[PDB]
């Protein structure tokens, strides 16, 4: 109508058979996913919110989706990123140097996707869904991305990178899921350091954004932790892909 229940744009359309169809697609191409059934995947991802009230979301809901979704990833090759999509997964599709959490199948499902049901009937809410800020924080999407990210943190050992924009006022941003939920569940028994890269948005190679407040705030959160922090700006992102392209690639 003119006036929503939430906040939050509805449900992407299609949400069931998307899902349903990147389950399919995600464990045809990566072996180690053959022993998924994708409708015992998507069962347990509707399971996880569907008749629920969607301020009222828990981790717990999300656990059998977990359980099944359950998978290995090499956990010295995690790439983090806050707020930088783009260049992070272009970065990890050229040869595999790192994944991402949507490199894993969980992440593949819901990436760039909005759900939330109703507590009164087994419905898809459509039309609009809680909004973070205004509505609730324990709503379906907020709360199915911190479980995922809580448990991909968690695997994480030896040098785990994260790569930051810093051309946001808080490029180490303390609200976000990365200051929230990443920096406070790698272990510190597995992981030796966090490399952080900063990736410039323009001029080129200006000023020194490992000298930035919010990444020296990070620093000393992680350093309190026992784990070595590292920082290196990326002036020129372009090139950086370029280089990462054309190994031995002239300037690279
Ligand atoms: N892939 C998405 C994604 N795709 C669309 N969205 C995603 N949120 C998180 N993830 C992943 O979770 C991580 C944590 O997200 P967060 O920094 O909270 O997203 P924010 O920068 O706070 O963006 C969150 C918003 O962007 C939508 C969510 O529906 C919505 O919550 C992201 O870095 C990314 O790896």
């Amino acid at each position: 109508r003119w006036r929503q229940t939430w906040s939050g744009p509805g449900t992407t359309k299609r949400f069931p058979e998307t899902v349903l169809a990147r389950c399919v697609k995600y464990t045809e191409i990566h072996p180690e996913m053959r022993h998924v059934d994708c409708q015992s995947v998507w069962d347990a991802f509707k399971g996880a919110f569907i008749s629920k009230h969607p301020c009222d979301i828990t981790e717990e809901d999300y656990q059998p989706l977990m359980k099944l979704g359950t998978q290995t990833v090499p956990c010295n090759k995690i790439l983090l990123w806050s707020r930088i999509k783009d260049l992070a997964h272009q970065f990890t599709q050229v040869q595999r140097d790192m994944f991402t959490l949507e490199d894993t199948l969980l992440g593949y499902l819901a990436d760039d996707l909005t759900w939330c049901g109703e507590f009164d009937t087994s419905k898809i809410n459509y039309q609009s869904c809680p909004d973070w800020r205004k509505d609730c924080s324990n709503n379906p999407v907020s709360v199915f991305w911190k479980t995922v990210s809580r448990r991909f943190a968690e695997a994480a050992c030896d040098v785990v990178h994260v790569m930051l924009d810093g051309s946001r006022s808080k490029i180490f941003d303390k609200d976000s899921t990365f200051g929230s939920v990443d920096v406070h569940n790698l272990q510190p028994e597995k992981v030796q350091t966090l490399e952080a890269w900063v990736i410039h948005g323009g001029r080129e190679d200006s000023r020194d954004l490992c000298q930035d407040p919010t990444i020296k705030e990070l620093e000393s959160i992680i350093s309190k932790r026992n784990i070595q922090f590292s920082c290196k700006n990326i002036y020129r992102p372009d090139k950086f892909l370029q280089c990462v392209k054309n190994p031995e690639d002239s300037s690279c």
